[PDB]
């Protein structure tokens, strides 16, 4: 009933609340992968500061949607943010492999939310995921999977040469 | 004869773009009257005048492109008659900004009709080119309507007044 | 009824609202002809920037107009703006001669009106017609004439030089 | 097996410090939702949205100054889940200014247990902490809204909006 | 042994995206070949050859963005012989040129084929990478082409070398 | 009809130049692919990626300035196919980098061969150009590839990530 609401499916409404809790919980996992590894008996510096960035980026992804979620007259729906998989994460190359699963799964659930806007014919919403978040999905992918290359790779010393050489601080 | 660069490009997208323009000329000229009526001695609100003119630029630069992107494509430009506005007088500001809404909402599907003809002849250039220059202009052209008739009529005159010296540019 | 009007006859807001339609109509056909000029099988860049400048020029004489109706305390009334007369202008020299014929109707319609405000003892009118219109229309069907005699000189390949060596880019 | 770092570091402020955090966190959610919902089209209160989208910011690093404290002492954050904020609606700028107060008053109560613990179990480095990070923060946030409220009250809508214009930043 | 990153990138997509590296290798060294032709001593059109040695530049590095997009996704770079250009001598501007639109327009169908490719396999990704990269120059660069030929059209030789001097950049 | 210009330049140093100019192209080629490999997700050296993407440039400037040499003296540029590179895959670091060193040598040894034919034909603007631009050009590249691979053997593997974060330029 939004005077302002125009195109825009109760499907795709409800998908983009889900994508705001699932970007949301990406934020609430790579906050405490960050913490994690900033313990005084992990003490990486580089790796924290890698989750930290990643933290505050998953959590602008779900404002983006919030307001784009605002633009076209829907209305946001909050649900519980569920607490993190692990209490605790392992070592640099095991944490970056969980890391790697759940950006796959919200690249997934981003390309599922672009199929649903192009079956209900919703263009606005397609090249508001394109502009967005596919190809920041896929940088930030490449990335994650460069860095496990190069962890296998020096595979510890190898673990502390990475953050040290690799990561920013 | 065919143009030497014409390619993918659909006789129907090249009408409808031609009525596209059309309509954006015609936003533009409604707009041009609604800037002029509130600057009236017995009308009088600056702010809202200003609004509207800038809509009425923002419209005309919105047919130059789509004209441009004509000749870009190899189409070619034909023109019709602009119609007159459809009121000569557009009352209280909430009344212009509601015909305003609904005029930009007609623009939108115009809009999303014609991205709906591109994607039947598969002419992604033609869909990129709406997606990157106008569905996202329209969407947040809408969103700022949508906040001024809420804020319009929550001060519902003293409001009126007030809400073109607060909330409007000048 | 205006509390602000004073020595502005209705006949003179009349024939002020005809010469706003008269410069959207002509501002409407230089559209036109700076379009059409920018067709890849026409492709002369500096005849298409002349006519789209003038295009604008003409929008800001009606603007201007609107302006001095609203100030003299008249009512805009806004009528359809006809469809320039063709749809394809030729070659260049072809299309100046309908910008000059254009031109001088435009300026007869600002001598008209100049008559009426003559002879309604509207001094504001004459001097309003006088700072802003009649010495600019004097100046571009000038240029126009000048344009068009060039043209004539170099008639093609005539037309190309006179493109890149005398018009603007 | 006891961090090498901890020292005089309590297992029950250890907890008390992980539950804060959530604490935090929940107020940072419920401040994204009431500052998402004052932008709603049908709201458009942008000085009130920008009011709680600041204060979802300055609760999330009160958490996050939380967790490097933990680390710090040698504690181990443990997170649980975020509840949802305890709206989905928040009604007119009084009411929802009435609940972050209310939220604000007792995210202070818990501030002020949390430094009686460190008092009794003689955590000096945890009241100086709590002193210097948080609790006259809360005192001058809890201030502010005091004085926003009076003002709503005051200008009891118009004064809504007034105040909205011409109290909030933007 | 499938990448750790591939992700709704299919075979069909990725050997497509390793011809269209090729077709751009070729479009690239056909517009080196027309670059120093021009340059030849009883040829001498600075700015044509400086016009195709851009072009040159251009496509190489639409061929280089395609390698990048293959490695983002996971795919894997194929190279095949890159095929001499299909004349040793281009003749005057106007059949260079001629030549040069007939290339971009088959270019410009490849990109469009790639796109349906990407559109029937829903690889959204692909999609947007030829519309914000490809799509948009390609329709630039024959528009620009035409406008070109026309005018040498119109000064057919004394014409050339004018058209030379005076559109062409040097 | 020879060129109006040629003079002192022999059939055998112009068909010679047209040879070097593929030897130059297939080199670029190579590099490219090398350049790309490395920068697979599952190889991931971006500083060799970065060596072999500037010797792809490097060859190709040296292919560009052999055809103005050509069209200087007056011969005419001859263009063949550009055959692949030897390999889809170069291994380790080490591995691409003999790889190298071995067709950096094989370019070398043709560019001693065209000076030798420069020589014996009594061209000294060949030999000259030669000296200048290619020959110590040369010397150097093959003395850094050897450099590096003494290093890469050294740290011989956590060895060849140092080499590339510690050696090579990013």
């Amino acid at each position: 009933t939004s005077q302002i609401r125009q195109n825009y499916s109760t499907e795709v409404e409800a998908a983009v609340n889900r994508l705001v809790n699932l970007h949301l919980r990406a934020s609430y996992t790579y906050l405490s992968l960050g913490f994690f590894f900033d313990r005084d008996d992990v003490a990486l510096e580089g790796v924290g500061h890698f989750f930290r960035e990643l933290a505050e980026e998953k959590r602008e992804g779900a404002e983006r949607l919030l307001e784009f979620q605002n633009d076209r007259g829907g209305r946001a729906l909050f649900q519980d943010v569920q607490k993190p998989s692990q209490d605790e994460w392992g070592k640099t190359q095991e944490a970056m492999e969980a890391a790697l699963a759940m950006e796959k799964n919200l690249n997934q659930a981003l390309l599922d939310l672009h199929a649903l806007g192009s079956a209900r014919a919703d263009p606005h919403l397609c090249d508001f995921l394109e502009s967005h978040y596919l190809d920041k999905e896929v940088k930030l992918i490449k990335k994650m999977g460069n860095h496990l290359t190069n962890l296998r790779r020096v595979a510890s010393l190898g673990e502390y040469l990475f953050e040290r050489l690799t990561l920013k601080h």
